[PDB]
């Protein structure tokens, strides 16, 4: 798959190394695995990488807070795969209340003590900038249960959708805590049509390269939870084309994409509305688009 | 806009000089042009040409039944712009009986008396095969003015709908006609498949080509009757993107049809199931693919 040209320059967090390195150890002493097999694939996604290409311009002592946090995340996603959404939805929504801190984690229990140590390390670096990402992650757990993905969808339809199931919010927030970017409610309601066409090529450049891995897992996993909602699919029933052609279409379409990124910030400079936070804000968006299409490309977790 | 790569070639039939004169000549005799101007926009659109790229191995002596066919049938969908919905189906459904021969044309009335000669002439020359385009033809009629045309639609069901609106089936029926090119219900039902891909290939690329013509139509013609119905306009919602944007990501997908043709035609052969008549039939619709593209790039209809 030859992706189409791109103008974007993808950057990774320097501290890469150390802070993969760090986590991937933290969740292999923590995290419960099945077996040695899924210890090694575990490590072998490269979850921390995909941070640091997602948050290059993170401060070197924050990168690790979003390490941890799209690792769990990833593990739970995987998790949410063999259970109906009924389960899956009681699974996250017991998260929540231990996410806020509100309810102490069964220390017996992984994923409650992982979540809630997480939280409380965030809140004490920056109480105010942690706070702000709680209601997007809660958004996005919820998405990944609802029931909409048991329904047929339109390519429109689902990019709505995917908005909240892709973790576009979460993202943004988290790359904002993640630099210390402080923002206006003024200067995020400047920037909302520059999120959504973002979310699109996210969502859409993970459909392209997860596509083979959620077939896969369509097949083998719960009826529900496994369930194939992507916009491989949806082009490739609307279009009557294989899933192989409709990934090399869409990857044009991210492409207009990017070319709509590129029109949009130049439009919020030119209208006078550009500052300082909404210059580094819309930049991070670029590295969020670029840095998610090299991990794609490379990482085993959607190759084999 | 830069068409991407294509392997089909294009062929124009060898009498299309002879023969646009023959029935441009008989139009600006009969036709109720309202004035000079549309009758030079008329004969600058080439309609017998591109009736001559769509069936170039036409025989030699029915190639201008087709010319004929298809001239009426582009002068009527211009008028239909200009009417509500309900005015087009009225002025269509008039025409059906007429064109079954079942009820004699008022000679006063242009389109009327060149409805029922031209069938009467067809019928005469190969009244079989004559019969055989006559439904299709009424499909497509109907499609025209159908309410479908001011719903929500998204791709896959404008697609479906556009197979009717762009008379694929008549333009099938009018190239065998044309080559006295018989199959067997059998035969036609092998190729049903490779007939619904082609569909979606002569649709999308006059649509990308006509776009600029019916969006100037949309906003100053009758709302219903020149409503904006194209897959170009339907992407650039879905996506969120211009039209300009939905258009280059459009033409990659006519290309994978390309491809998709390709592979269906191999298939056939391969299972042993292309008989001779069936040879010729796909190459046929290979024809109808490339003429369209060369002449929908090239004609002042569409520039102009
Ligand atoms: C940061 C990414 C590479 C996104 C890819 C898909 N995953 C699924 C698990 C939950 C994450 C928010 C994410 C949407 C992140
Ligand atoms: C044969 C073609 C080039 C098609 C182009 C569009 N026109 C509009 C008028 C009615 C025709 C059937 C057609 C769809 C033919
Ligand atoms: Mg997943
Ligand atoms: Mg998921
Ligand atoms: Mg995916
Ligand atoms: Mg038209
Ligand atoms: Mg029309
Ligand atoms: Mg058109």
């Amino acid at each position: 798959l030859e992706p189409p040209p791109s103008t974007f320059q993808p950057l990774c967090h320097p501290l890469v190394e150390e802070v993969s390195k760090e986590v991937d150890g933290y969740f292999l002493q923590h995290w419960n695995f099945p077996n040695e097999k899924a210890r090694k694939k575990f490590v072998a996604a490269g979850f921390s990488r995909v941070t640091c290409l997602y948050f290059p311009k993170a401060l070197d002592d924050r990168i690790h807070f979003a390490c941890r946090l799209l690792t769990v995340l990833f593990l739970i996603d995987d998790l949410l795969e063999y259970m109906s959404f009924e389960e899956g939805s009681a699974y996250n929504e017991k998260l929540i209340p231990i996410s806020r801190g509100d309810v102490l984690p069964d220390r017996s229990i992984p994923v409650e003590y992982i979540i809630y140590d997480l939280w409380e390390s965030m809140r004490a670096h920056d109480r105010e900038m942690a706070d702000e990402i709680l209601e997007p992650v809660f958004l996005f757990m919820r998405a990944q249960t609802d029931r909409t993905r048991a329904r047929p969808m339109g390519l429109g339809g689902y990019l709505e959708y995917r908005e909240r199931d892709v973790g576009k919010e979460l993202l943004a927030a988290l790359m904002r805590f993640s630099m210390g970017l402080k923002l206006s409610p003024s200067e995020l309601q400047r920037v909302r049509e520059i999120d959504a066409n973002c979310s699109k090529h996210l969502s859409v450049v993970n459909d392209i390269y997860s596509y083979e891995k959620e077939l896969y897992t369509s097949k083998t996993a719960h009826s529900e939870g496994g369930i194939l909602c992507t916009s491989v699919q949806i082009l490739a029933q609307e279009a009557d084309v294989t899933a192989e052609a409709a990934k090399r279409v869409l990857f044009v379409m991210c492409r207009e994409w990017e070319l709509r990124h590129q029109l949009l910030v130049a439009r919020l400079s030119a209208e006078g509305l550009e500052t300082p936070g909404l210059a580094a804000y819309v930049e991070g968006l670029e590295y969020q688009m670029s840095g998610n299409e090299l991990w794609s490309q490379t990482t085993l977790r959607y190759s084999v």
